[PDB]
DNA sequence: TTTTTTTTTT
């Protein structure tokens, strides 16, 4: 929801067609994402402090399930 | 595609000879871009709005892909 | 050398003494310019289109090196 | 010090207390200059061949490293 | 201080309202000039050894703020 | 006054 480049929040939300935008980038989901894995990613990346479009944390978000599902 | 440096956008392609480019750059791709790879690349630096030629955006398209196809 | 100030162009080398002057300026280069990373390089600088003299050229190469090859050490 | 405008050359060096100087110019320094570091300097600025006192390239000096350094 | 032109001086300082001025003539400042900016301001233009008017020195200073912190 | 190339939880 920010403009421009924002540190991560604890009620940040990726788009609601993030599964189909995931697809666009070749990460395929198969299962929804959850209010666990999303606030386990928002915990560590809050921590972190570093800043990124929105898109760009869509992104990370979509590679971070990929891995964390692949294991 | 613009003369002169720009920001990266939508319907941006790489140059039809990209592979061969990517060669002499000390890149070997095995396989095309992807729709994927190419969107994915698109949707990171369209948001970041950093301008370059396309040939430097060409290289960093080479760059990531060495990266993204490595794991 | 190459005379003046000039924009990167497709035949540039650095030369010779390069691995020693890199040295000098602090950067430990263990294997030589590989054609790639050359090619790379100058299809960057060519594009830029900013206008250096030849020490000049070969310490932003030296550094590119250093920075290229730090992921290993070594050539990709 | 050398006097006047002058062109960058091999042999220079910045003062004894270039590091305190640097500072009051806001440049905090850890660490010593180095041989590799002055030699890259006076390379780059010597074949420029643009002319400064010797103040004004020890403060061309500070923030190079302050840069490098980053 | 001195009126008419002078040469740059350790003690030298510019208005208390520098930073409006400095807006007045084109030059947003976000933050105050600090004691190093200042300090390595004089230290260049005394060596230049070139005599400006009060007002003139003002103004470089302020041209001098905005490349330095640009960067 | 104006030196500084380089996209990343696992």
């Amino acid at each position: 929801v920010p403009m421009g480049k924002f540190a991560m929040y604890p009620d940040w939300q990726p788009d609601a067609d993030f599964i189909r935008l995931a697809a666009l980038w070749g990460v395929a989901l198969r299962e929804p994402v959850t209010t666990e894995e999303l606030a386990s990613f928002i915990a560590y990346w809050q921590a972190e402090g570093k800043v990124f479009h929105h898109v760009q944390w869509q992104q990370k978000l979509a590679r971070s399930l990929q891995i964390g599902r692949a294991s």
